[PDB]
């Protein structure tokens, strides 16, 4: 039987006998994500170039706007906004939102994919919002996941119940159900990292892709894909195993992705799909932010292969 | 003043004077590629998965292009990636056109919705026999028009002809091809490398040396970043728009690379040129290969001039 | 704020503490209605017309199915189906949908606007589900509406709440809320029905058209409309005033169009958006089915103007 | 074999080897249409209603024009939305003058009632710079015509000498397919259309032909009744089922209600290439010759029998 996102919302939700506000944040943000996608693919472009006589602003205007009228939220937290947004006091809800509205889009003039990245959290307490409330380890998302601009736009959803995959249908503007409750390869054959960085590397890091070069047990080499867009990486990791590193550089040495709105919302979707996500030191979800826009090092996706990475890593320590 | 594909390519003709025979392929082809586009897009795929109670992308993309270039009266030899064998037009269909085009590059990852593509190149058939397949066995000197559409974050059509290459974005809402930018000319020297290095066993030592010389500068400059997608057109379609260099070299194993030249190495590379580019094999521009067969390799390494004439010097110094 | 359909719906149901199932069978419904109205807009019959080398049908499986697994409803009365239709016993929710899925669709080759008209009843028996749960009368309706695919599509949503107006924008596949709880204007001056049967009217229909053309006084005739598409010609009725007309006669005396999913809905739509429904002899509304096909007259609109019918009825009476 | 517009007309271009201006003039006009359709359809109306925190019928007279002008085509353009010609700047003049109304019926579009493109095509006549006079020409020198109706499906109708031919706009695409060729109107119709709310007005004429709709003489089966209101909608349903659609002259509209020049001409010009017709009652639209842009003109229109029934109707009363 067909299903649509916000049914199968619906019906975790009433399920989990929720009081629905799960449902409508969700709901809400997915109209957000529809809005992105018409823009992405440059629907009414025509218009820009006078056929009658900014793209991660308007996302960043689309998400924030949507999440707001909600009534979900109360501190929703953006890679585009020096500080925390607080929802006015009328349309507060009880929600968190980490979010990246419109990742990937610096490279978009070459029409690389692009997405939207999120996490939710359950606010704690009944102090008013503030930006502390989003310093929360990824351990505590509610939800999270992220949409792909890709060759087509999918939304990925991660819940207690699992990783769901749902297809954006244009003709109706409906996200169907495609891959349910899905788990990733328990070892995969690509890695995926920014090898322009080797001079930087940290000696675990050289180590490891020697190994997928070289492999030590006379297996085939792993090849290599690096979109460098963050949710068009990840997400072929999901689908098709394997590996994905941002580890520290000389450039970055806390990593270059954001801990709430990159790192922790990828970390729980390949959790939730049975891979794992690592900073090398500890698990992403582990981390204990101090600052909303703080770095972290990633490296996430198949449990086989990352695994084999902290080995490596732990053998320099 | 606003321009579309259609409007632009007319315009051309007329200035020309062409019969329009080139007008109505090229016509042709951009509604195949439109429809092309709102498959990969996934339109009508909730009717798939029950909503009312089937081919691949890849198989359906041929079949679109197959049908609107012979119905467009302008073609005689149709060469593709899923065919062995040239299509001969039928004869109350022919027109003057020769034809080899990739309809979905890159489709066997299209699971994780990585961008694919439509490449295309287009000959003047050059003899008066019966047209067959070796009037598709061209160099790629002899390109009249050339290009892909890109199916990405947006779907854009490149067009490379005489008058060079102009880029023209899908608007989905009118099914208009929008003209973006205009004569486009490559970054004489950029800072992006693109190849699959998880291969480096088996790279040809001119290869390895200047993958080296990019990551660990011998003149103090910075590294070079790397990107690759793995699927021809994304890759190519940002060597463009940013520069650098996009490498699908020989090796031992590989003598002649693995891409194919009439229709993914022969387009990108007259795309390159006519932006001010380079695309060689190692031994010669790509353009100037006489195949022998219409699915023959060919190895390719394309891009900003200077980071290509960079390799060619590694490679000689390597013989 | 923005509103849309689903927003629109949740938000009521969580003011009325209801369970949910309402909501999710509209929902379903709504994801219907976008299939129908790309499907009306011919998206893909370049395919059809062999680029690559019916319509009511389609519209009453895409009803049946949506609503099917919505897990809603239990008993289902089309247009389309000879017999009522019962929901298997693992689908089955509370709720009994009457409907017409593409109403109007016989002159489609024209391209004229065609619509869906549904009418929602709660079970009211804990009988096995049977045809006989849809013989309700139009007074126990729960929720009722329509879909008019017109030079836009737009779903007019009737309950307790009144009448609201979600215009469907097809770049995201959202319903948004363009006119909340419309009211009808008092007395219109458009008069809808086809005269070409005037040889058969009833005389009161003869009488009452003739006053709207040669007013006694000094008042401006009527113009007249008839799109011959029932959801057409009642939505520019809500939108303008004035009066709609499908009235018995001799040879029809229960007059042509059905009680159940024509009449009773736009009677609903109606009376909650303060205009009339009669058949001549009472209010649609109160008419109770004996057969799921059955016929009745309907003349509505305006209430003065439906009063006025009324006036010139019972004189011929 | 599929065709879509574009390649119908570029290939009765190269049939009769002309220049490819009027090919061009087309496909401007195509692409003005799909927007036009993309904006009746709301696509994008969520932004308007603050989804992030023109009036269509300006909108449609907008795309028309920037597109005609910048097709270099045309050189005089009428439109129903602007009260004088407006004349093309000298960089971009071509031979064709244009008539169009845009947005036909939009005033009623708050019903969502099926709304529609009308054109109508001539070459300029005189040497003389161009002015508003080039667009004074009779229907029967239109070149081509005809309307998209933005009805519940979008559908392009083309007249032209080689006869009328229907497109549909499939949105998937953004392509007119060729779905109905070289199409001509039924005999004998059994539909009638017009606003009998005008019935105290009508003319003699007009009430008797009614009447024999209704009542027949020969106890033949009553004509059924249709008047969506929208010209484009009416009309079009006329050709596709046959019958006759009429909008005389009243009191308040002693010369007519429709248009001549962007209106009645167009339509007139698709009717007569599909066999049907299209009278004043006195003459034939396209044997009226304008002298106003704006100027009205009674229309009876449709299926030949239809249409001659009710002149002979009309030469009854003198
Ligand atoms: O939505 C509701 N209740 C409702 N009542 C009526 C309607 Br209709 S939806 N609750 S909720 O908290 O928002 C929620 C949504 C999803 C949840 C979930 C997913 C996995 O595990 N739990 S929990
Ligand atoms: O299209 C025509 N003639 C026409 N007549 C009327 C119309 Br309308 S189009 N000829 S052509 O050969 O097909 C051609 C198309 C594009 C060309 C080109 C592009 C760059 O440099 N030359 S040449
Ligand atoms: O939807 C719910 N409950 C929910 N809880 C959480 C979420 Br999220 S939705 N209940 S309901 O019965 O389906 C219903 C829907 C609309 C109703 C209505 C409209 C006007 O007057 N009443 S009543
Ligand atoms: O388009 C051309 N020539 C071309 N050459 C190459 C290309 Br490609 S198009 N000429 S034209 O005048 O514009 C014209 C268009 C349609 C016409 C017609 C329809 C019915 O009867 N005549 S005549």
């Amino acid at each position: 039987d067909v299903n649509t996102l916000t049914r199968f919302v619906m019906e975790e939700g009433r399920k989990a006998r929720g009081t629905g506000e799960l449902t409508q944040l969700l709901n809400s943000l997915c109209t957000a994500v529809k809005a992105i996608s018409s823009a992405v693919r440059k629907a009414g472009i025509a218009h820009l170039y006078g056929i009658a006589g900014k793209l991660d602003v308007l996302s960043n205007d689309l998400v924030m706007n949507m999440l707001k009228s909600s009534f979900a939220t109360c501190v929703l937290v953006s890679e585009e906004d020096k500080h925390a947004i607080i929802v006015e006091p009328e349309k507060r809800g009880k929600y968190v939102v980490c979010f990246d509205p419109l990742d990937g889009s610096s490279n978009i003039d070459c029409l690389v994919s692009v997405g939207t990245i999120f996490g939710i959290y359950r606010k704690k307490s009944t102090d008013e919002p503030s930006e502390k409330d989003a310093l929360q380890p990824g351990r505590n998302l509610v939800a999270a996941g992220y949409a792909l601009y890709g060759s087509a736009t999918m939304l990925v959803l991660a819940m207690d119940c699992g990783v769901n995959c749902f297809m954006l249908d244009p003709a109706i503007g409906e996200f169907i159900l495609v891959d349910k409750d899905v788990k990733i390869k328990k070892k995969g054959k690509i890695y995926s990292l920014n090898e322009g960085y080797a001079k930087d590397f940290d000696p675990a890091v050289t180590e490891y892709i020697q190994r997928k070069k070289f492999p030590p047990d006379n297996s085939a080499p792993y090849g290599a894909r690096y979109v460098g867009s963050m949710v068009a990486d990840v997400h072929r990791t999901l689908v098709y195993g394997g590996i994905f590193l941002y580890p520290a550089n000389k450039k970055s040495p806390n990593g270059k992705l954001r801990l709430l709105y990159e790192c922790n919302p990828m970390a729980y979707v390949m959790e939730k799909a049975g891979g794992m996500a690592t900073t090398g030191k500890e698990a992403v979800l582990d981390v204990i932010p101090t600052d909303i826009h703080q770095r972290a090092p990633v490296i996430l996706g198949s449990p086989d292969d990352v695994l084999e990475f902290l080995k490596v890593y732990e053998k320099h320590s």
